[PDB]
C-alpha cells in the first residue's frame, strides 16, 4: 500500500531549488540517496549559476522530512502523505537579519523523490554575517512538530548558526507540511525531531559544490501525572 | 563549595509576582520545596488581590531553573550563579494575543531562594482564551539552552497550551539569564532542557489557590565531528 511502505527501500532524491536574495537570483541543484531505515543521509548540493550570492549555511534546511527515524507510537506524517505527496510552506525569520521564505513540492517516482523549492530571502543584511559569508556551524536542534488540522502539520525550530564573530545566528523557524491527497491521514500528536546536520565544502568548479549530512529521529515527552 | 555545592540537599523557595494585564493589576505569592537531586517539584500559588483576571496558565513559567535537574557533563548555569544569584529578563509572545514581559530576581538564603518578579502582560485579546480562562493544558517542551555571551544563558521554548475548543494556542518564550556576580562565570554549551508542567485547582475560598508541578532535566544532542 502507501505511506511508510513506500519507503521501505533504499531512496534516491533530486532537489531543485529556484532562489533569490536580495534581488540576486541562484539555482542549486542536489542529489543524494538515504538507506533504509533512514535518519541519517547525506546530499550533494552544486549552484548551477556559480558562486552563491550568500552563506550555503541558511540553505541547510532546503537541502527531505520523510527520511527521519520515527519510533511506532508517533505518526510519521511526511511518509504518511505519499504516494498523494507533500507540500510545505516555509519561513525562517534571521534575528537581526533577512527573512526566507520558501515553498516546496515533493513527489514520489518509484524510489526517487523530486523536490522543487521556491525560495525567495528577502532583507538580507548586505554587511551581515549570512550575506557577508561567516556562518561557520549548525547547532543540533529539537525541532516541534504539532499538529495543525486535518491535512496538516507544524514543525516549529530555533535553528542556531555560529558565527566568525562568536554570537549565534538565530533563525526562527516555522514550517507548514500539508497533503497534496483528500483521504483522511493520521495527524500526529505533539512530538519532537531532533536535526543534526553538517555542511563542508566539495572541491570546487566554476561552481559551488557543498556536501551535506543531516541525522533526524523523532521522539515525544509523556505528561504528568506520571 | 559554592554553586552546585549549595544545592545538594533538599530546598524551599518563595516568590513574589507583582504584575498586571491591559491594566489589571494582580499578585500572585508561591512557595515551596525541591528535594535533591531536584528536577520535579511542586508549588502553591495564591492570587493574593483575589480572582487572576486571566488565565492561570500562561503564568507556569513565572511560578525556578535552579531547580532543573542537570547530568554531569553539561555546566549548570542557574546553580553556577548561586550564592550571588541571578536575574531573568523574558518576552513570552503568544500567537494571536498579547505579550508578557517580566523582569525576575532571584536571592538565596541559606536554603531558600527567593523570587521578585514584575510582569506586565500586554495587548492580550478581551475574547480570547488566555482572558477568557479557556486554556486547559500545558504541552511539555524542549526548551533549548544557548550560551549568550559573557555571564549570560538564552533560553528559547515554543510553549504550546491546549484551548477548550481543542485547539492550540502557542507561546513564543525568549528569556535571558543574567549572573548577578563580579567573577569569572563559566558558560553551558547549547543544550536542551525538557520541560513537563500541570496546574491543579485548589479550593477558592477568598483568592485563587492553584498549586503545579514540573517535571525540569537537561539533556544535550551531540553535533557531527567526522567528515563527509
Ligand atoms: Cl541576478
Ligand atoms: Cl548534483
Ligand atoms: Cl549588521
Ligand atoms: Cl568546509
Ligand atoms: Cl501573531
Ligand atoms: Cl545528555
Ligand atoms: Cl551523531
Ligand atoms: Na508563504
Ligand atoms: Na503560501
Amino acid at each position: 500500500e502507501g505511506g511508510p511502505a513506500l519507503f521501505q527501500s533504499d531512496m534516491t532524491f533530486k532537489i531543485f531549488i529556484d532562489g533569490e536574495v536580495n534581488g540576486q537570483k541562484f539555482t542549486i541543484v542536489a542529489d543524494g540517496s538515504s538507506k533504509f531505515p533512514h535518519g541519517d543521509f547525506n546530499a550533494h548540493a552544486v549552484c548551477e549559476t556559480g558562486k552563491l550570492p550568500m552563506s550555503w549555511k541558511p540553505i541547510c534546511h532546503l537541502i527531505e522530512p520523510f527520511f527521519a527515524r520515527y519510533p511506532d507510537g508517533i505518526s510519521h506524517f511526511a511518509q504518511e502523505c505519499f504516494p498523494e505527496g507533500l507540500s510545505i510552506d516555509r519561513t525562517v525569520r534571521f534575528e537581526n537579519d533577512g527573512t526566507m521564505t520558501s515553498h516546496h513540492t515533493y513527489e514520489l517516482d518509484d524510489t526517487c523523490v523530486v523536490s522543487r523549492i521556491t525560495v525567495n530571502c528577502d532583507g538580507f543584511q548586505p554587511d551581515g554575517p549570512i550575506m557577508r559569508d561567516q556562518l561557520v556551524d549548525i547547532l543540533p536542534n529539537e525541532t516541534h512538530m504539532f499538529p495543525h488540522g486535518p491535512n496538516a502539520v507544524r514543525q516549529l525550530a530555533f535553528i542556531g548558526f555560529t558565527t566568525a564573530d562568536g554570537g549565534l545566528m538565530m533563525g526562527h523557524f516555522d514550517s507548514k507540511m500539508t497533503f497534496n491527497g483528500s483521504r483522511a491521514i493520521e495527524i500526529p500528536g505533539p512530538h519532537f525531531v531532533t536535526i543534526i546536520t553538517k555542511q563542508m565544502r566539495d572541491t570546487s568548479d566554476k561552481r559551488d559544490h557543498v556536501c551535506q549530512r543531516e541525522v533526524a529521529y523523532a521522539h515525544s515527552v509523556p505528561r504528568i501525572t506520571s
